[PDB]
């Protein structure tokens, strides 16, 4: 089962420009050539060419609706194709709003996929509860069935079909959830391991509980949507919304090594890398290298070593 | 149960910079406005005016005996006051010698309370074992009932009445304990979780054992005396006695979240925040914001999120 | 139980700056003084003078054989002599190639000894598998009985006899293993706890298993070979091959404290400190102060405290 690298240099889902540079920054590190070194065959789809929507005025408080909807509708189609072709999709992107297309496309082919969301945030605010109107903080809202109809139709998102149930997603790294989002994950019974449960249980038991919860009954495709801000600012500083007390570099790798071991990874997202937000060049180097390491970890690179 | 914020700009406990701006530093950070946003009511008692004792000559080695023990009285009378009004006292001050006043007065109203002391130090040096003479490193010595009758009375500490036994306190975070102190903690059988114990058990087990030890029998008012230098210098830089290998930001929040969950927190101290000891501008801010985060956590703010 | 410091200012085992200055830097940080403050009697044998061999050209891919072989021959005799007298040897060296002579010498007096290797690397590449030819990355290859005969004899190493069995050594901290090396530890069934195992189990369990595996059936002397790069670069930056995601300052101390508690420590190596690789003079101080603290910990210095 080969790998399909897909670049999504998009930032309209958030206010901080620079995130569209993430794909180039990651490729610059030799991500594709380093991935080919693994036991997986790699193919680089290249980046997508998202084109802005003319009079794309805010829909209520939501900004760039049509453009974010259009960019995502294209990614869904792209990821759906690659998924149908028996390959694992890996999206390097701008902001996390792209998880809409990525996950949607992935779910069209594998409607039984489960999601592991590594983030400092729940990104589950909806067009009504969001206190910012930035779409990278609402992706899970357009994807969850339980939220379907719980908010007005958004211009440009008519194509989206709620593909995942509240029971098919697990959050890890949470530590900056707004009032609305917390109410939601709580009333919907969504499984999450906030930084509190990680400190209490240790990353080892956390993954055990994540897999028993998602892959307990039967096995199914795993979609890992990784927001680099899920890790501590010490390791992934070049990002739009950094939050202290995050996942360590080590816990980040552990998560990926365990996901690798299941042999069920079907879709992967590496998001929010913003190379223009490094206080120094080295904070970017640090962020990019951590992102590359986790990506390779998802595909076999183990810290104890590897050989053929 | 409402909250009572008490200021304590006192630095006669230690020479290093000026830890009096601490109270004023935490306020500017918006500590009061954020606490009111919690499920508690909040009232600011204002910063106490400490009268400096005249020819307050050192006692053998201890410096500013009268001055220190006087500032603690006003505070101790101010604390006992709030404790009687059925309010939770939150002392925002300078050096940790002020724990003498906070705890004594708290114990005057609630003599059955227990103590959780987060610190890199034991601060249990007697006026005779101490190697510096600074009182910020002797509070537990003027508070323990087993230590009374082990050192000459000190000018200005006659009022103090040993309010805690050797089985009513639990230390968490130890990593720099002088020979004298280590003998006492061991001879008296004081319960403690040095960093060694934290590394071994993990902060999750550390709190389970703490509560089991202090509350296993009867439930009682908990007094949390938090010395910011209990957290690793990488997190709480602006402090007088930094020691590498301390508690992490996450472990610090775990402690406070678990304590809030007991519903027993009755007294609190957030000491040693010296904003004048911050190499760079962001080391003071980082220290102050961590101090504020630790306080909010104590009163309900959780990393998994909150909502009304 | 007396202690004898043995200086090994060598660097021909690798390229980089000046690891020969390692011993001078540690004594500078007052390692001898601090050692004499513990419960052990200390003595400093000073630094050994190594005779640089003439036409010492490369053997196949292996660099400076005759130089590294002879040097280790000198150290083996010296460490063998000190061990003879009933003293614990502490070797402060340059690069890790010096463990060949340190462990070889040690095994002559304690042939039943075991080894705990703290490193980010396995240092078990043979002259045929090595991709660099630097001998500081092949020490364990010379020491293991299971590997004798698996590679060609090296000029200047005929004085070496495999002393340790593939079942008498445990690795802790691994995170940068070469294909050849990984194949070897897997095929030879060597016990190791890579960063993955430490993240999984916690450092507390790692030492419990390390000891059960090593001291379970028979109690015997312990030789600790500590490569400072086993700890994360944020703590020990001044070293030749730093690798991110390492053991923390706290974990390294736990390791040493636990080893100390067994009462079986008999040999110790504090390697790879290069006070010229420090990006800044402080990065050197930080690396130096950390190695000194680990040494002191091996001899009873505990974070909970120490008294006479
Ligand atoms: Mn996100
Ligand atoms: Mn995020
Ligand atoms: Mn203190
Ligand atoms: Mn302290
Ligand atoms: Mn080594
Ligand atoms: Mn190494």
């Amino acid at each position: 089962k080969p790998i399909e690298i897909i670049g999504a240099p998009f930032s309209k889902g958030q206010p901080r420009g620079g995130v569209e540079k993430g794909p180039a920054a990651l490729r610059k590190a030799g991500l594709v050539e380093k991935l080919k070194e693994t036991e997986y065959n790699v193919r680089d789809h290249g980046d997508l060419a998202f084109v802005d929507v003319p009079n794309d005025s805010p829909f209520q408080i939501v900004k760039n609706p049509r453009s974010v909807g259009k960019a995502n509708e294209q990614l869904a189609a792209v990821v759906a194709e690659t998924q149908k072709n028996g390959t694992i999709s890996v999206v390097l992107g701008g902001d996390h709003s792209m998880a809409i297309g990525s996950i949607s496309g992935h779910a069209r082919v594998h409607p039984d996929l489960c999601v592991i969301w590594v983030d400092a945030h729940t990104d589950i605010a909806t067009p009504l509860t969001t206190s910012s109107g930035n779409l990278h903080g609402q992706p899970v809202a357009f994807l969850l069935k339980e939220l379907k109809g719980k908010f007005p139709d958004v211009p440009g998102f008519s194509w989206v079909t709620p593909c995942i149930s509240a029971k098919d997603i697990v959050y890890i790294g949470l530590r900056d959830v707004d009032p609305g989002e917390h109410y939601i994950i709580k009333t919907l019974g969504i499984k999450y391991f906030s930084m509190t449960e990680v400190d209490k249980l240790g990353i080892g038991k956390v993954m055990e509980e994540t897999f028993s919860y998602l892959l307990g009954r039967k096995k199914r495709p795993i979609h890992l949507s990784f927001d680099v801000d899920g890790l501590d600012p010490v390791f992934t500083p070049a990002t739009g919304t950094p939050v202290v007390g995050g996942l360590s570099y080590r816990e980040g790798l552990y998560i990926t090594e365990e996901i690798y071991k299941t042999g069920l990874l079907s879709g992967l997202d590496i998001m929010e890398v913003n190379p223009t937000l490094g206080k120094t060049p080295e904070e970017v180097t640090r962020t990019v290298n951590t992102a590359v390491a986790l990506t390779l970890s998802c595909f076999g690179t183990k810290r104890e070593g590897n050989h053929k």
